[PDB]
């Protein structure tokens, strides 16, 4: 298991324009395309995205680029990150990718925001980190993917996922 396997099986893949659950307009692995409204504002973003005429329909090995490029970005962001880099720096490789699978689906700004939690996990307060973790928006709105994670945070194994 690697953080591109856990991450197929947290965002699914979809070859069409799609829904998240939040209402916006996504593609292949997770890829936000717009958080607004017009299909049609996503489709001229998927276009822009992949570089030709496509609909809100792409190849496998488009989704796949997607995915390469978002989850290079991810990191990138974290290592840039004043609030994200010591916290990384500090963890063991399993939860290093429970961080990625956050920061990927919530953005830098996101998990920069969950101050408390990550003064937690850098003081390696597993248990307290996975409590606090699960008092927010995120949880309440995606239990099962985010119990995956925080089990991924709690444990250091990748437990939750070997269901799967």
């Amino acid at each position: 298991m690697n953080i591109f396997e856990m991450l197929r099986i947290d965002e699914g893949l979809r070859l069409k324009i799609y829904k998240d659950t939040e209402g916006y307009y996504t593609i292949g692995i997770g890829h936000l395309l717009t958080k607004s409204p017009s299909l049609n504002a996503a489709k001229s973003e998927l276009d822009k995205a992949i570089g030709r005429n496509c609909n809100g329909v792409i190849t496998k090995d488009e989704a796949e680029k997607l995915f390469n490029q978002d989850v290079d970005a991810a990191v990138r962001g974290i290592l840039r990150n004043a609030k994200l880099k010591p916290v990384y720096d500090s963890l063991d490789a399993v939860r290093r990718c429970a961080l990625i699978n956050m920061v990927f689906g919530m953005g830098e700004t996101g998990v920069a925001g969950f101050t408390n939690s990550l003064r937690m996990l850098q003081q390696k307060r597993w248990d307290e980190a996975a409590v606090n973790l699960a008092k927010s928006r995120w949880y309440n709105q995606t239990p099962n993917r985010a119990k995956r994670v925080i089990t991924t945070f709690r444990t250091g194994t990748w437990d939750a996922y070997k269901n799967l």
